[PDB]
């Protein structure tokens, strides 16, 4: 009764060659709900934004994704609202009276009866953060926004569940986010336990690191996946509405000219914007999973691999690359300790960056790492 949740990128059918990655290619038995990823807010009337309709709807995209249910009937397939490039300002502007928010509640029933979806992800970076357009008011007005939206599920009467992706770091929480109040109206509460660390943050470091390593300091003491997990419980969030997100993907950098320190920690040419961008994925900063391990693991790569040993993360380098991500081991270690901590099970960002090729190997593997141990998992009685 654990979940396996798998964002899908709509995007991701128009990476070149091998990269190319479409609804057909989602394994859909490897998860128990999946997030078509995203649609979006309107600026002017606050009604869902369909952001490639040519794919989403003229090539039945949407359709194509919630109609895999006639195959496969357990599997829930809902739709994400928002994600990084949306921005948040919108958001902000929606909800900020009741008859905005009104405005939006109806345009999403009538959406997600439209095209068949299970439900609502929200996703929206973030309520309160004035970096992202958002303000102080943010933080109530996006429950009562949770709460209407449920309501009106409630009316219309199919089961739909509602859900959010939320950050771990506690100046967000503070600033957009009623714990209790959030996670009593929610079916799952996806947590963002990634990008915890990234070029942003002015030095090389994984990005996913599960405990507290000695450089960790201030802001970033408690910035892992352990400690975030247990902000959300400590602020009332109980344990089985918690889900583990598991990137599927690196952080990278370009480290500072004449750097020969590649230890976590060490400084990086912060002006670059991250590591150079891989051939599929295309953007400086990240690589998926199936750029890395092909550079990687090759018998004859000249990548050198590293271990934290706190965190409990790979990182690899070579030159002025550095790049921090999950790997076989690590994400095992992950499961592990989900089912140690009795969360409501795992989330990955994004199943379309596994190696669903098999290029480096067995076909999707990270993504059967998480069905493998989540599936033979009962989640306790919250704590
Ligand atoms: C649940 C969740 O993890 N949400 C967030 C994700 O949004 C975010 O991944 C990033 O998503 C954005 C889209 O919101 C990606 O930008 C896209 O970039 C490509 C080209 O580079 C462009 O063609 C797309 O148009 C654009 N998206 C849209 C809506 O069209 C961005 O590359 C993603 N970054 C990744 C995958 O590393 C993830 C991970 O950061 O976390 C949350 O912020
Ligand atoms: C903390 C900070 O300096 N904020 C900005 C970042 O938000 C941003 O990248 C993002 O990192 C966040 C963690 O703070 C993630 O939650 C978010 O998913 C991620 N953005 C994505 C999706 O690429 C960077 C710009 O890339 O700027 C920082 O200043
Ligand atoms: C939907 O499936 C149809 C029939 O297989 C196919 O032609 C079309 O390309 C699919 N569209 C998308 C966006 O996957
Ligand atoms: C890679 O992304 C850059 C930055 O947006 C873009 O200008 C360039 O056209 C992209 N190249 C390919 C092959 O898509």
């Amino acid at each position: 009764r654990a979940r396996v949740v798998c964002y899908f990128s709509n995007w991701a059918v128009y990476r070149p060659g091998v990269g190319r990655y479409g609804i057909e290619d989602i394994p859909v038995d490897m998860c128990t709900h999946i997030i078509y990823s995203f649609i979006g807010v309107t600026e002017d009337t606050q009604q869902v934004l369909i952001i490639d309709p040519e794919l989403d709807v003229d090539k039945n995209g949407f359709k194509n994704f919630t109609s895999l249910r006639s195959k496969h009937p357990g599997v829930k397939f809902t739709v994400a609202v928002g994600g990084w490039a949306e921005g948040g300002s919108k958001y902000s502007k929606m909800v900020a009276a009741k008859s905005t928010r009104m405005a939006f509640v109806r345009s999403v029933v009538d959406f997600l009866n439209k095209y068949n979806f299970d439900g609502l992800d929200l996703d929206w970076e973030y309520p309160g953060a004035a970096d992202r357009g958002g303000s102080f008011s943010d933080k109530d007005k996006f429950l009562y926004l949770v709460q209407e939206l449920r309501r009106a599920f409630i009316r219309e009467g199919k089961g739909w569940e509602l859900t959010a992706a939320v950050p771990l770091a506690n100046f967000r929480l503070m600033e957009g986010y009623h714990v209790p109040e959030l996670c009593q109206e929610l079916d799952a509460i996806h947590v963002m336990s990634y990008d915890l660390r990234g070029n942003w943050a002015g030095f090389a470091d994984v990005h996913s690191p599960l405990y507290k390593r000695p450089h960790d300091q201030w802001a970033y003491e408690k910035l892992n996946v352990n400690d975030g997990l247990q902000l959300w419980e400590d602020k009332g969030c109980p344990t089985n509405k918690l889900v583990v997100g598991i990137p599927f993907y690196g952080r990278s950098f370009t480290l500072s000219s004449g750097n020969n320190n590649y230890n976590l920690g060490t400084y990086i040419n912060k002006e670059a914007g991250g590591g150079d961008p891989a051939p599929y994925t295309n953007a400086t900063g990240f690589w998926a999973y199936y750029e890395i391990c092909t550079e990687v693991d090759t018998a004859d790569s000249k990548w050198t691999k590293k271990w934290d040993e706190h965190g409990k993360c790979p990182y690899a380098y070579k030159g002025t690359q550095w790049v921090g991500y999950e790997d076989p081991r690590s994400v095992e270690i992950k499961m592990n300790w989900i089912k140690e901590k009795g969360y409501l099970g795992a989330m990955t960002w994004a199943i379309d960056m596994d190696d669903f090729q098999g290029l480096c190997g067995e076909k999707n593997i990270l993504i059967k790492l998480l069905h493998k141990h989540m599936s033979a998992y009962t989640v306790p009685p919250p704590r």
